[PDB]
């Protein structure tokens, strides 16, 4: 007791000791602005006029105004009073427009802040330069204006213009860029490789049947080309990247800080005609129009910025969606245009995706075998669908399309993920639309009343930068094939829109209607691949080791105990290894596993690559009939025979050892992490309320949206998986080698055949065409 | 190219503010309000919480000014009296700030001074009964917002509660941690804690049974206190706040009102609320309600609770429980009696139950929760508190006296608060993802100090258990997630008993012996679906295979079905195991309720027929000596414990639904857990705003790399360990050489459990006896 009633004596002590005069107070408050205070004044001006507080946004604004006014007098450096002073000054023309709209003297609908575009002059120039002819205005200040459009489509309603638009020139060839954390130096190469295929354009002779002719002819080419870098967040992009930016004077942060204060901008605007100069040599002027986005998005929105807005605005004759670091060869937009003007058919085209400098790192087995898989995609596949007219482009690809076949339903349907929210789609449509350039291909193909078809360029190569880490490239097979395996499912599910809608040939649909018969098959046979590959190895190699079918070795007697301890050993170490592929996918990401990772990809690749030796010793063990040598040098050296008559074989000849070592973890880890994923108090009471349900509902309809995504995710990977282990199953305990074996060799025969008339499709049309112009 | 033409001329005409080196009218153009004063004042604390002392009192004047002139339009008498004192105050809280910062009084860290106000309740009864009260109290509720970011400073920063106030020192202390529920759970507790009161209120006096001192008759109400604490305002639900309004508890304009420019982070509510239900009104309870605004953990409410609070007012006794949890009439009796003749314990725990078992008998998952709740109560919790140790359940109506928990059993349940997580690691997180048993620990092993535990089993806590599948694997996901990491932190710093603690031999020598037990109990635990998976394949297969099933002869048969049992066994199972490791590592377990009622019925059917064929097998064999033994002692366990406790109804009425779900409960539950300035400073502004945006999500992200990464190391560990062990055993051994090991593992288990129960009955029933020696 007698600690408790201490305590609360010293308790009772410590209450004692507002406690635990407005004249000096005023006076204190009312004994300056800033430029702090102001920029957060406009900012809350902003959010009142985007909430439709127009007395409070007023109030806001005129405040801010002043403060600006009153801050440019005493700022020392020049160009900052400068943009003060246009700041205020302008912000006190709109508080007037607002104050005249209020009352009513003039009517508008949705009044917001005038559209002001300023060219402050870039920090550093050359003197020393070459050009054709520039002027002064153009070349020596930068132009630059912050946009509010909420909607692309009303970006020339608001009355935004380019600076192409005010000088007059009409651009027909027109560029994207999609940038997001990138470094400099990727920026640096892609701008080096357009303006040398700006130069290359310029250098075509004239009057030549072979060169261009028209708008892209030499001298003159630059001014018809547009190049739009759309950033995906001003809070992700590279610092050094802003640093180069400013270095080409294209990007001020203290323009964009003081010119975007109570505009509430979406995105932010950089035009400037930049000049480049590397060594000796000075690169020909490139348009470049830099729009940098407040907020991150996705490349679907980049592109939804893009396509809409400046495409609407200035109407371009062709449109070229690219990546960022993607070097092209000096004559991929040469060949790109003269397929088009050629063709004039053509709705869409895709470049050649490669990876650069292939020979050199040569010790590394991922670039090797990345480099191997894009060669085979693209004279395989490409050239099989390009017989076809219909191109499943690849993501990340250098593809363009002519805005006719785009200007309006395909675009609709690219874009209707962000138009309508995927709630009503469903996961179905959004994980169609995680990569919907391939939708856009789709679109073109079946446009109604049109029969517009596509085209892969052989020559216009695009070299990228692939990951050379293995979880870099986990990371970039999760995005391909699941894009891959929901547009596929969207092509067989529409595929009766060409004939329903399109207006093509007869031919033309017959041919459309034998390809998709094709690729029913295909996409059924990789559907089971994991399971075939498993069904493969396992049959071939450790059942010919246990029935002694390898020709070169006699295992008749042997221990009996090796004889099931290798299929033994094959199946624990292969199902083992694929549970913990589903639990490491499934669950946590797949960059701090590398270790794992890596160990389960080297046990697979040799894996593969006993199993290749066996294979090699089998066939050279075999008599070679007739039937043997056509189904194998068919299923196998098909790869070669497309690579040598197209030309190159050597990549082939030095990258087929380092794909077939990492063709095992290639199927079985990318496809399973891939489908693993002024009111009173009574009003502001309601206002909290109805705020608050607001939140609730808000919540509600996420956790739905995640509830139906991740149970479709699960039903269509519990079905994929299932269905591979059911058939493996059912074939390894009713079908033995010597009656399934023969099976998959017809099929992958088939399919090898069907791939191979389509290279040798593509390359007699390439190479014939040009003599048959006439018929 | 006429369209082209065409088009630039129409943008041409349609190009009419307008589209280096008039203001008189809109200003003539430019009464306050309500909704900017709080506006107003709410960022006025927002500047003053950044530390722009600068700022702050213009915006605060403002604020004042604004509500002062506000308050005289207000045709409300308590809305005008209420902003005219918030007003006033708020003034004298602008000019202590202006004293500070001129400086002729000097001050730390300054903030607004702490006010409790005083309004009448909107319902009152004017029929009541009661032994006396003051009208202040009765029918006045007080409430104050509190800023303590680190509730130890509670006391130091001038909180003072109505208890202290009026000079009542509370003794007993119940915490009741609220979030989301519904009036009813709240009205049920509130009824519980009411009834409990009055039964020690009618405590005979002058008996040797009947409690003495300061829980006496017509006094108990005074001296206990319930604490109330909320998780968020923003997730409470709109029916709860209803109800506390009722009960005269919780009003939202006078918080919204005093909470405006404080910027406060918890709010109190003091309400010594009487309740009257039907005929019988009860005696008034102390309560005390703390609603904070932002979502924050369990363990944060305890952290708030305990130290701000607890601290406070120095209980002899502070319990913990939910919400929705009835009590006995004789549940606090007991706890009290227990504590009082002891004086040893330094935590005790209540028995956890079912509410309503006999009723909705037709529910399999309430019946198996009700008969999992029984065994697990009645063997675990008597063996454990008979070696003064125990693995307190989560949710269960726990109390520690404030002697044993004061310091550094406080101090290492809230240092997963005090200091961040990313140093603790991945092991630390899930450590104190539940901790009550933490603090059972560290009372245990308290340096200096031998406070042993004590479950108590007449304080039944009734419970209300979710009557759905889904609801019982979070409810799971929660709970073993837990304890795993509970018993792992037992079994790693065990060492801490013998090294600070100061135990008598004896008892240092029965927790080494409970320690044995421990780790063999956690051993086989790791190792259940494996062995589960054994037995039923071993028994039930490979004794129809292989016609060891002594009541059929399947000696010949067709030789096609003898493969095939085994084989739809093995396929079925595997196919079970991967997807539920699909499932329960991916989706949330809520979307796909067909799904798991589908797999949960296959594994129940499952163990049907292999109970069948077990009793068959139990019924055709000639009942040896041996075999009688170890089956009765294996079985037979649960029944002869419930039959010690007298509670044996319970589980013969639902044994048939617990072994039902064994296989889920195991399987699923074991998957699901383990599965889861000028224009340059401001440009340097922002460059030190986005700069620590990224630093702070790279943190972020690592430190979900490392959980994630352990998370899935673990349980690659734990599946990988029993499929080979499974494996190991299936291949290499028979059943012959397997299915004794596995039923003596099992024997020796049951026999501890059964010494554990029948030395806790003993106990229970002896000591009263034998308290002279
Ligand atoms: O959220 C994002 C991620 C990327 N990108 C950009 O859009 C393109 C997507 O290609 P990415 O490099 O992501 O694909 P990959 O080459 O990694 O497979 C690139 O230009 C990215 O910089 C984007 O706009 N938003
Ligand atoms: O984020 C949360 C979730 C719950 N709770 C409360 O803390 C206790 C957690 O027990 P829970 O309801 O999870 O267990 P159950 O009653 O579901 O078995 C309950 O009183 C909850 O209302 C909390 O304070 N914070
Ligand atoms: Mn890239
Ligand atoms: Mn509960």
């Amino acid at each position: 007791h007698a600690p408790r009633s201490s305590m609360m004596s010293v308790e009772y002590d410590g209450i004692p000791l507002s406690q635990q005069s407005y004249a000096s107070a005023t006076d204190l408050v009312r004994t300056i602005p800033s430029v702090e205070e102001a920029l957060s004044t406009l900012d809350r001006a902003a959010a009142a006029l985007n909430a439709r507080r127009y007395r409070d946004a007023l109030k806001l604004y005129l405040e801010g105004g002043y403060a600006m006014a009153n801050v440019a007098e005493r700022q020392a450096n020049p160009k900052i009073c400068n943009l003060l002073t246009s700041k205020g000054f302008e912000t006190l023309n709109w508080c007037a427009r607002l104050c005249d709209w209020i009352e009513g003297r003039i009517k508008e609908k949705h009044p917001r802040p005038g559209v002001h575009k300023v060219g402050i002059p870039v920090s550093n120039w050359d003197e020393d330069w070459v050009g054709p002819f520039m002027d002064e205005e153009e070349a020596r200040r930068m132009w630059y204006t912050p946009v509010y459009c909420p909607h692309p489509i009303d970006f020339s309603n608001l009355g935004y213009r380019l600076r192409c638009v005010e000088t007059g020139r009409r651009p027909r060839l027109m560029i994207c860029i999609t940038m997001y954390n990138e470094g400099p130096q990727q920026l640096k190469a892609t701008l080096k490789k357009l303006a040398n295929n700006l130069a290359y354009l310029k250098e075509q002779m004239p009057g030549d049947e072979k060169s261009l002719t028209g708008a892209f002819a030499g001298d003159d080419v630059w001014q018809n080309v547009l190049v739009c870098i759309v950033a995906d967040g001003r809070e992700q992009v590279h610092p050094k990247t802003l640093d180069y930016l400013e270095a080409i004077g294209l990007y001020d942060e203290d323009l964009l800080t003081i010119n975007s204060a109570g505009i509430g901008a979406q995105c932010h605007l950089f035009e400037h005609t930049l000049q480049l100069s590397v060594n000796g040599k000075c690169l020909l002027p490139i348009q470049t129009v830099f729009a940098l986005k407040e907020n991150k998005a996705s490349k679907l929105d980049s592109h939804h910025w893009y396509f809409n807005a400046f495409a609407e605005q200035i109407q371009p004759e062709y449109t070229a969606v690219m990546d960022v670091g993607t070097m092209l060869t000096k004559s991929a937009l040469y060949h790109l245009l003269f397929a088009f003007e050629r063709n004039h058919q053509i709705g869409g085209a895709c470049g050649q995706l490669t990876v650069d400098n292939p020979f050199e790192n040569l010790s590394n087995w991922v670039i090797s075998a990345q480099h191997f898989e894009y060669k085979i995609s693209n004279i395989l596949d490409k050239s099989l669908e390009s017989c076809f007219g219909f191109i499943s482009v690849l993501p990340g690809a250098f593809s363009a399309y002519r805005y006719e076949a785009i200007r309006g339903a395909p675009l609709d349907a690219y874009f209707q993920t962000l138009n309508i929210e995927l709630d009503v789609l469903g996961p179905f449509i959004g994980n169609m639309y995680l990569a919907e350039d391939r939708i856009l291909s789709f679109e073109v193909v079946a446009r109604k009343n049109c029969n517009w078809t596509m085209h892969y360029v052989k020559d216009a190569v695009a070299r990228t930068d692939v990951p050379h880490d293995l979880v870099g490239l986990i990371s970039q097979r999760k995005r391909w094939l699941n894009g891959a395996f929901f547009a596929t499912l969207f092509s067989i599910w529409n595929w009766g829109r060409i004939y329903s809608e399109s207006k093509h040939t007869f031919v033309r649909k017959m041919a459309f209607l034998v390809f998709y018969v094709y690729h029913l098959l295909y996409t059924a046979f990789g559907f089971f691949l994991p399971a075939n590959l498993y069904l493969a190895l396992f049959f071939i190699v450790f059942q010919g080791f246990q029935q002694n079918r390898l020709e070169f070795i006699d295992t008749s007697e042997y221990s009996q105990t090796v004889l099931d301890c290798a299929v033994y050993i094959y199946n624990f170490s292969y199902l083992f290894g694929l549970l913990m592929l589903i639990i490491i996918g499934l669950g946590n990401n797949p960059k701090h596993m590398k270790l794992t990772y890596y160990f389960v990809g080297a046990v697979f690749g040799l894996m593969m690559m006993l199993s290749s030796l066996v294979g090699a010793g089998i066939f050279f063990s075999t008599p070679a009939t007739v039937h043997s040598i056509v189904v194998s040098i068919l299923t196998v050296g098909v790869y070669f025979i497309a690579s040598a008559l197209h030309g190159e074989v050597h990549h082939i000849f030095m990258t087929f050892t380092h794909y077939t070592a990492l063709i095992p973890s290639f199927v079985n880890i990318f496809t399973i992490y891939s489908f693993c994923n002024k009111g009173d108090f009574k009003d502001v009471i309601a206002k909290r309320r109805a705020l608050e349900e607001l939140r609730r509902e808000e919540k509600e309809r996420v956790e739905n949206r995640k509830k139906n995504f991740e149970a479709f995710r699960t039903n269509v990977l519990l079905t994929w998986a299932f269905s591979n282990l059911i058939f493996a199953l059912f074939v390894v305990y009713f079908a033995s080698s010597s009656t399934y074996m023969p099976v998959l060799y017809i099929f992958v025969a088939s399919l090898n055949t069907c791939r191979l008339l389509g290279s040798i499709g593509h390359w007699v049309y390439i190479h014939t065409e040009g003599l048959r112009g006439r018929v």
